[PDB]
């Protein structure tokens, strides 16, 4: 009935009965209808049918008479930047993100790197491109190669103090992904030691699908950390805008944690900024950035509403507990490369490993992490959940599924807007054990 590919925020399918290069180039003729005036930004990740997608997809394009510029194999935040950048009508990054090894996607953003999702263009694009049964018409317009990445990377380096940087020793992980060209590019101006796991660009993903969230590709970074008395480790999903961190001795860093820590990071930077955070886990952040004299903004998460909500509150800084982190010098956009020079910059500056920086708030706010759950009836599952607790009368927000504030500890209970799941994660103040009995006492009545 619909094309599958084409999801809430992106688009993504198996190659190539869900995704191939006519619906590329389909797509391609599609966007260009879309979009404002100017030319179309297109990169891509290392995916061996990435390229193809690309060509296809710029073929598409100049057949509907748009310039095209072919940034290369990139990472999704070179998409973003170089779409703000170069004043495009529009960008187009190719990547298969995690998913298996016969998948492919899409990630469409328009001008100044706004997101395209299925409520704001691509479901217009995915029934045009459901109903186009044309002739394939021939290019009119140009494809200029701009491989350049001088302004990314100065954009990238300005955020950091480069005097005040020590010669850290960081174990770096691209997980064959594309994230190890970047950090050499970096690396002649930087004075940090690198040890690099991973580090070669192979679609053929000899060592996993790159995903630090899985407990064997996280223990590859882990053990090169303690073995080599690295500072921190860090580690890359394919297209390398989520980031991950693991201190000096090897412990991988719960997402949340970084957001309250890059909060205080920039905002030492710009005083009295505004922060966005996501309503899953909150108290850290709050007060993390309330003490560094920022105020916190919540937001519905997902990086469609994060971005747009830190435009109209002009906003410095976005951070969701997932991995991902936004900036408003970088087009509002997300970045995996700017969160760990920030990191390294306030490890250098302060004489404090990155353990020393989180441990106080990860004994102040220990959460659960976000714990999901495939059940028969998601509506029922909730609503099992919000009796059983109805009679202790918590303070109840609904900007994002269901967040419940019984004053000593707190939970979010959603559904995926990218998977047919529910998503649970639970805080406490400053009480492991009963983050433990409440997590387990929701988990039963969801599994009920
Ligand atoms: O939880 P979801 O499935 O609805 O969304 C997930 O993908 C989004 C886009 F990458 C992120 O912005 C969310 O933070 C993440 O959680
Ligand atoms: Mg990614």
């Amino acid at each position: 009935m619909t094309l599958p590919a084409f999801k809430a925020y992106d688009i993504r399918g198996r190659v190539p009965d869900e995704l191939n290069e006519d619906l590329a180039r389909r797509i391609g003729v599609a966007l260009a209808a879309q979009l404002d005036q100017g030319p179309v930004v297109l990169g891509h990740d290392v995916r061996l049918a990435s390229p193809a997608l690309q060509e296809a997809l710029s073929a598409g394009l100049r057949a509907s008479g748009r310039d095209v510029i072919d940034i290369g194999l990139c990472g999704t935040e070179e998409v973003y930047f170089q779409t703000d950048y170069l004043k495009a009508a529009g960008g187009v990054m190719v990547t298969a993100s995690h998913n298996p090894m016969d998948y492919n996607g899409m990630k469409l953003v328009r001008e100044q790197a706004r997101p395209i999702s299925s409520d704001t263009g691509l479901f217009a694009i995915r029934d045009t491109v459901a109903a186009d049964t044309a002739a394939p018409g021939e290019p009119t317009a140009s494809e200029q190669s701009r491989t350049d990445k001088t302004a990314y990377l100065e954009h990238l380096l300005s955020y950091v103090d480069r005097s005040t940087l020590k010669p850290l020793k960081l174990v770096v992980n691209a997980g064959n992904g594309g994230a190890g060209l970047i950090v050499d590019l970096l690396a002649p101006h930087l004075p940090f030691e690198f040890v690099r796991v991973f580090h070669e660009p192979d679609g053929n993903f000899p060592n996993g699908i790159p995903n630090p969230l899985l407990p064997e590709n996280r223990d590859a970074t882990a053990k090169a950390v303690k073995d080599n008395g690295a500072d921190f480790g860090i580690a890359w999903d394919g297209d390398f805008d989520r980031c991950f961190f693991f201190d000096h001795t090897g412990r991988f860093i719960e997402g949340y944690y970084l957001v309250g820590l890059l909060a205080q990071a920039i905002l030492a930077k710009q005083p009295g900024g505004k922060v966005v955070h996501d309503p899953r886990l909150t108290w850290n952040t709050v007060e993390q950035v309330e003490e560094a004299g920022g105020i916190p903004v919540l937001c519905k998460s997902g990086h469609a509403f994060i971005k747009e909500k830190m435009r109209s509150e002009n906003a410095v800084y976005g951070g969701e507990m997932s991995a991902h982190h936004y900036f408003r010098e970088f087009a509002y956009a997300d970045s995996g490369m700017i969160p760990w020079l920030l990191i390294a910059e306030l490890v250098s500056q302060s004489g404090r490993s990155l353990a020393d920086l989180v441990e106080a708030r990860m004994q102040k706010f220990p959460c659960s992490g976000e714990i999901n759950f495939k059940v028969a009836d998601a509506k029922a599952s909730v609503a099992r959940v919000m009796e059983h607790y109805a009679s202790l009368s918590p303070e109840l927000d609904y900007t994002d599924g269901i967040s419940a504030d019984f004053g000593q500890w707190r939970f979010n209970l959603r559904s995926s807007n990218t998977e047919p799941l529910l998503r649970l994660n639970v805080e406490t103040r400053g009480d492991a054990a009963l983050l433990e009995t409440r997590t387990q006492e929701i988990s039963n009545l969801l599994r009920g």
